[PDB]
């Protein structure tokens, strides 16, 4: 209804071999469509609610919209965060990569926090790079789940899944390897226009 | 510093009768100082880290960071939210009055749904009113504490502190009293103009 | 109709001047009664959904089950573990005592990383000493609100509310002096006997 | 060290075809024997700060033990709650199975409750079946990742794991699958065994 699945920008093995198409395919066809479908039937169970004027299950509504919705958002921003090897730059320029060296240093350092907090996840999450409208500076995030441990009002620039499903069947155990890998497939072009965005608070 | 505690646009017991100034003034001068001063501490550490080239720390930093710069966030926008009754409209008007018609049916099912999540939450948190730019639709989200139960890219138009020392000075365990003496001093003015700079016009 | 609101083992101003009587009526008529209410209407929602075979709330449920439970368990022990000065030992001895210097080297040092773990919580919760059955040792655990942070099969031996309703009325802000006047009331014959009943596995 | 891994009651391959064992070599060598490592680690940090007198990082060692802990807790009731089709009872019998209808109402009741409960959850956790000690019952328990979403004193009877480690590389993201497999081999005599300890008959 409201919300709609997003196609790929590109072939579901357009990654490999860094992400198998494997994945690729039950990542999108199967997981991402579950949190759009989610996302609707919240909206629909709150009208449902104001029309028949009863929120006894106000708290269960709210979750399921911000665990759902959260989920949409994360993996739209996800599949455009990245593109085949070759496709973009290695490494950030222009207004973003001078940008980066202001908030962290340098690349590798970011690269190095980043990294840090993507694999340190007591359960499920993600690693983000955002922009603080506040602040007005890019700082680095490590979301719970879909929906927990961040700001509001916070930008996502650049992305990274760290639950389960988005390495089990290729890495396995092995988290840093994956996002080792992932590293290879950055769309660093797509990251420069959400900063460019992100800016005009 | 790269954070700052913003000054309050009117003295502290300007909202009487509806909100004490005993309460204002520790909730300003105490309360919303420490989160200035811990979202300072926690980005001192995280360069801290970089510079050592270890993030051992890496989850408390994040988990730091998330909670007093989106406790900065929230008191920011909570404190602006609010006005001294009959200095501002006593209902929402124009754009913004037709947007909630369009997203709630009506005002008053808006604050039916906002109030009804404000007095649910278990434990602390917040009754948020946010723009979704994915969705361009106005939802309301109930956050957990500071920095949970929440979408990356959420707006906030019109926040409610649930949080304990919000309200227990004056209303003590009586969540529904305070709610309700604090729609008496909403400037819908300020949610208006947040509204419109949320998508820019 | 299962759970029931018990009775304190004393008059509500019997812990005067270190909490006060307003605070202990207010937290024992009106908080501790609302668990009980919430978790006996848990298990009647729990049993509707069985008889109609409808189980399509039940994440609501189980987290109702799960937060009001846990608030109906944490502050029954909360009670006990209190005494009026000069009715029980200033500190532990025995049994208990000689655990205590076994687990963390001496009472002054369990004291230490319990207030610790009390002040440093980022929202509501517990700072508590339970017996760890796997590990057969006394160990200090900070809970998030009621239900989060800890292990399954922790038995409660002493626990302290650090939720703001506890402390807001008498010390405001200022957790430090009320976590200082907590240890002059603490009912260490109350410990000795829960550690005895949890040392049975 | 405090904490060791325990040795499986059978051999990998054991629980075929309803549970690989590809999964149970990964899941016992790799994942619970981190959580012994980290629980183990958790402690001698802690020891480090009551000696040096610095609790600087006490909300970090104190999510650092609760997660482990739980994490090595959870696992080591898991594996003995399972054994061989064939070689165990298809059917609660005797007190357990008396105890199951009285407060289920009949032992498909107790499932289909327990199923709901195990695919319904948003992010990673465990569906729970533990004695009640303050109501005397027995409940089901929904856990978000290992130490969330329970009272304490809550004594685990059977537990299944739902992260996504458990069973993505054979049944994807077909939860359903999943659970209906692994009740044929759930060894009710250990269940029926722990039921009994939990109260001491
Ligand atoms: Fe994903
Ligand atoms: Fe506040
Ligand atoms: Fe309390
Ligand atoms: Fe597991």
């Amino acid at each position: 209804a409201v919300y709609t699945l997003p196609e790929l920008p590109y072939d579901y093995s357009a990654l490999e071999p860094y992400i198998s198409g494997e994945i690729m395919e039950l990542h999108h066809d199967k997981h991402h469509k579950a949190y759009v479908d989610g996302a609707n039937t919240a909206l629909d169970k709150l009208a449902e609610a104001r029309d028949k004027a009863d929120f006894g299950a106000i708290n269960k509504l709210e979750k399921d919209l911000a665990f759902n919705l959260a989920g949409h958002v994360n993996h739209s921003v996800f599949w455009k965060n990245m593109a085949p090897k070759g496709s973009a730059p290695e490494r950030p320029t222009d207004e973003l990569g001078a940008a980066i060296d202001e908030f962290f240093g340098s690349f590798d350092n970011m690269k190095a926090q980043f990294t840090a907090a993507a694999t340190g996840i007591q359960g499920s999450g993600w690693a983000s790079l955002v922009w603080d409208p506040l602040g007005k500076r890019i700082n680095t995030l490590q979301f719970y789940d879909h929906q927990n441990n961040l700001p509001a009002g916070s930008i996502p620039l650049l992305q990274l899944d760290m639950w389960e499903h988005a390495f089990y069947l290729q890495y396995k155990n092995v988290k840093g390897d994956y996002v080792k890998s992932w590293w290879n497939v950055v769309n660093w072009d797509d990251v420069a226009l959400r900063f460019s965005e992100a800016r005009v608070a």
